[PDB]
């Protein structure tokens, strides 16, 4: 109603600021970062790369981020909590599910699922007694059965707890509207769920029926977009053909439809990805050198030169996200 | 050949004794029993179990288990260590891949999984210096484009260390020769090889073939039976519809056609299990009260009734161990 729990324990919503609502620390798969610490040179290299990286996001600026690792996506929130105390950036950790669950996850009823969202925000994670702040899910396409347990327990967490949901949509496809219909099913409130990376399409029309229901829209990965990368294969299904001037562009869009309060945004950076194709951070970090710092450092100068004012960029990064965090019922 | 690496330290090979060749303190995820032990009741309730059955195991003449739980399997290897020195039973680590491994590893390549494996066994698992003395392997079907970079990889990690590889096929399903092309093609002694749940079926031609090319072969399913539960379609898909004296039956067999030294024996138990349906541990426990204690307390006197001479069971559950962990390059 007031506080947000981050890795560092509870803030006051006036203490968080400036926030990234779509970040991660490092991207990978449960248990393997404890498993295999080399892969990314060692556990206190990624630290290291994650502090320096966090520090120049700082002072650019930034004064939270919120990192949507779920458990299957690798969150080691003990990391999280050494890298945000180094840094002095507030982190905002996850509970949810992404697209590689486990067995022991896939296998799960909706009220299983329910409880371990619940234990992640009421409890705390692991043995650690940071609590996440919100709940991450994920979708591809029109959503599949899991998906749709995942979407519903965490629903229903949202619902006991205030705590808000936020989305992978994986789609060509107005991927979002399955995604709303099953969440308003359960009875959950709109404005408590982010339907993110919204900027994979040009669909205006599509983007702006969602936030005129209330939805809160992610542009998220303005910063995944590889012009010139042709020659990679996996470079272009991580990043793009389209230029993040016209993903940031949508912003501007969203603004003139008169859904300024609908948008959040985010780079989708991560300082280690080992849940995809050896030696792509190089890839990602050659083509977007800012990392986290992509936001406030182009897109921010970006819209202010297309004349979008100053106190409407402050209203997206600061009160947006205040209002999305902050729990409510 | 050489000492053993067990949760405990290294041992000397007649400090094994009667070994289990293929167990499991509890058959899980990565990550998941530090994120939701109370899945298990209680991380401690889980641990209480394990020590109660592994001393009624140890009462009944066990002295080693061999604990064949991958990463992916959810090994939690300091969970092994607390229970082997409660129970006073050597427990023997693993490294390997089964068969729900995460993005992060299977986008690997043959190399990288070459140096994941031995670093659990030259380095240690995590970062708690307990060293794998055995590395598990596991295929579905024809065997797939990953599993066979798996098989390489253990392959190859075996030959540089010594140290055996164990298999895991489907229910009723073989798989053995398979397997041994490419251990084979990578140049692995098939002495360094056992083929598991080769008690799924009764193709007598098929495991004597592979017996007298020097693999071992692993009939360590002898309890799994879900005759009497013919309405519970979960747990006959798990445990199967083949009584435990079919499977005992085996043992006999290829004694009797001169391969006693071929043979491992075990029970393919656990004392927890989240990656299946919910409470299946309850119907796994009423299938056999018995657990790990149930190769020497009802298969060996089966066999001596039988007229097996105890000396030829000494050998198949303590000399067939001890040749097959003995690294040996
Ligand atoms: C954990 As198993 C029943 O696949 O050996
Ligand atoms: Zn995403
Ligand atoms: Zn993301
Ligand atoms: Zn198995
Ligand atoms: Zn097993």
């Amino acid at each position: 109603g007031d506080r947000i729990n981050t890795v560092r324990g509870p803030i006051t919503i006036s203490e968080a600021g400036f926030t990234l609502t779509h970040e991660h620390i490092c991207g990978s798969s449960a248990g393997f970062l404890r498993a295999w610490p080399e892969f990314f040179g060692s556990r206190k290299a990624l630290a290291e790369k994650a502090v320096r990286g966090l520090r120049r996001a700082r002072a650019a600026g930034v004064r939270t981020i919120v990192d949507v690792s779920t458990f299957d996506l690798g969150r080691d929130v003990s990391l999280l909590a050494e890298v945000s105390r180094a840094a002095d950036v507030h982190i905002v950790a996850a509970t949810g599910l992404w697209l590689d669950p486990p067995l022991s996850m896939r296998l799960r009823s909706v009220e299983e699922l329910t409880q371990f969202f619940l234990r992640e925000i009421q409890y705390g994670i692991e043995d650690t007694g940071i609590r996440a702040g919100i709940i991450k899910v994920a979708i591809t396409g029109k959503v599949t059965p899991f998906q749709e347990l995942v979407l519903r327990a965490a629903a229903r967490a949202s619902l006991a707890t205030g705590v808000p949901v936020t989305t992978h949509t994986a789609a060509s496809q107005r991927g979002g509207e399955q995604q709303a219909a099953i969440f308003e099913s359960e009875g959950l409130s709109p404005s408590r769920v982010c339907i993110g990376h919204s900027d994979e399409t040009d669909d205006l029309s599509y983007l702006t029926a969602l936030a005129a229901r209330g939805y809160l829209i992610g542009l998220d990965r303005i910063p995944h977009s590889a012009i010139g990368l042709e020659d990679n294969a996996s470079a272009t299904a991580l990043l793009g053909s389209r230029s993040w001037q016209t993903r940031a562009l949508l912003i501007k869009a969203l603004i003139d439809q008169g859904y300024m309060k609908q948008i959040l945004v985010s780079n989708d950076w991560l300082f280690g990805l080992s849940s995809y194709v050896t030696n792509i951070m190089d890839v990602m970090d050659s083509v977007n050198p800012d990392g986290m710092a992509f936001i406030p450092l182009r897109v921010i100068p970006f819209l202010r030169e297309k004349g979008i004012p100053q106190e409407t960029l402050a209203g997206i990064t600061v009160t947006n996200p205040a209002r999305f965090l902050s729990p409510t019922l």
